[PDB]
């Protein structure tokens, strides 16, 4: 198991989150769900010149699944993936323009719901996650867990569970007062509010 520091501009971000008063904590789903879209719709390109991307799964689809047992919520998507150097130094460089850009239009009266709208939407999670365990395989790399409860830093380790393929499964492990998003009914109705016109199946597995 590695462990990072983050960079302190994305920690002061998560400590946003997690700080804040606000109650509009459903947007955490739309923004998970437009990152899957993002990476299926990439893979969805590269298969265009280059078929043989699709060995490890043709299927293109995200696949939501509550588990009240554990208390996740997980977002899983047959998306392009990502490698070590995305987890470590790509998805933090990124981040870093995205949050001051971000940290910017809040001073000026922009509130937490437009997050996504400057790249950084992953970070949403912590509006109801205490911990977010993101599992990840990209074509070029093996597959690893990143994962990181916030408190500045966060690992990474090589994944031994089960292989799986190709993609990104994000595991939510909901705070004690946010079970409401294992609720079938509760799941249905944010998807259909924010997430209606998502060019790629999204199912919603039953307990
Ligand atoms: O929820 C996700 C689902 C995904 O399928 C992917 C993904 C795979 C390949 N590209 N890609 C992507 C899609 C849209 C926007 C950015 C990206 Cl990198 C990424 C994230 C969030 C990753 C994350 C983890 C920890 C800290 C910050 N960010």
């Amino acid at each position: 198991v590695e462990t990072f520091a983050f960079q302190a501009e994305i920690a002061q971000l998560m400590s946003l989150i997690i700080n804040t008063f606000y109650s509009n904590k459903e947007i955490f789903l739309r923004e998970l769900i437009s990152n899957s879209s993002d990476a299926l719709d990439k893979i969805r390109y590269e298969s265009l010149t280059d078929p043989s991307k699709l060995d490890s799964g043709k299927e293109l689809h995200i696949n939501l699944i509550p588990n009240k047992q554990d208390r996740t919520l997980t977002i899983v998507d047959t998306g392009i993936g990502m490698t070590k150097a995305d987890l470590i130094n790509n998805l933090g460089t990124i981040a870093k323009s995205g949050t001051k850009a971000f940290m910017e239009a809040l001073q000026a009266g922009a509130d937490i719901s437009m997050i996504g709208q400057f790249g950084v939407g992953f970070y949403s999670a912590y509006l109801v996650a205490e911990k977010v365990t993101v599992i990840t395989k990209h074509n070029d790399d093996e597959q690893y867990a990143w994962e990181s409860s916030a408190g500045g830093s966060f690992t990474v380790r090589t994944d031994t569970g089960e292989p799986m393929g190709r993609g990104t499964k994000v595991i939510l492990h909901l705070k004690e007062d946010q079970t409401e998003y294992l609720e079938e009914r509760r799941i249905k109705e944010i998807v259909k509010k924010h997430s209606q016109f998502i060019g790629y199946p999204i199912t919603l597995f039953v307990e």
